[PDB]
């Protein structure tokens, strides 16, 4: 087969699951690891994707042993990267984030930790999860070719999850 470089995670933060919440993520479920080529598309084309997910779901594909969180101790200095999606318009961009993390074809594509996507009331958004997010270069080298794997063709913004830790503010835009 044609192992990846690294092996990933799918999160799922259900409603459900959230409904029955102790704390935020207290809920998120790590449900498959996959380490290759064709396991993740094994995988991938067994699962909901975004445009038959409830509102409220979460889906998460980060990097093995990386959770989804601010206070995770690799994500804690990162930040994230976001692009809009109208309601049931995001699958096929939701796919190629993935397989342009798994290829591992982001120039800087070591800062990279994952990515989810929100399935919202009014719109789906796609965010990247990176580590450095101090090394702005870095930051805008990702973002910046995130919209040309995407063909996204709006300002997209850099929130460093410090400041995220509603009134947090963009430090990068690309």
């Amino acid at each position: 087969p044609h192992l990846l470089e690294n092996s990933w995670t799918f999160w799922f933060d259900t409603p459900a699951a959230k409904s029955k919440q102790a704390a935020w993520g207290s809920s998120m479920r790590p449900i498959y690891t996959f380490s290759t080529v064709e396991e993740f598309w094994s995988i991938y084309n067994n699962i909901h994707h975004p445009g038959k997910l409830a509102v409220g779901a979460d889906f998460y594909c980060f990097k093995h042993k990386i959770e989804p969180k601010w206070e995770d101790p690799i994500c804690a200095n990162g930040g994230k990267w976001t692009a809009n999606y109208p309601k049931g318009k995001s699958d096929t961009s939701w796919l190629y984030t993935l397989l342009a993390m798994i290829g591992e074809q982001f120039d800087h594509g070591d800062e990279i930790c994952g990515a989810v996507v929100n399935v919202r009331g009014r719109a789906e958004k796609i965010s990247i999860w990176t580590k450095n997010a101090s090394n702005e270069a870095a930051q805008v080298s990702i973002g910046k070719q995130w919209k040309e794997f995407l063909d996204y063709n709006e300002t997209m913004g850099f929130i460093f999850h410090d400041d995220a830790r509603r009134n947090a503010k963009n430090k990068y835009v690309v």
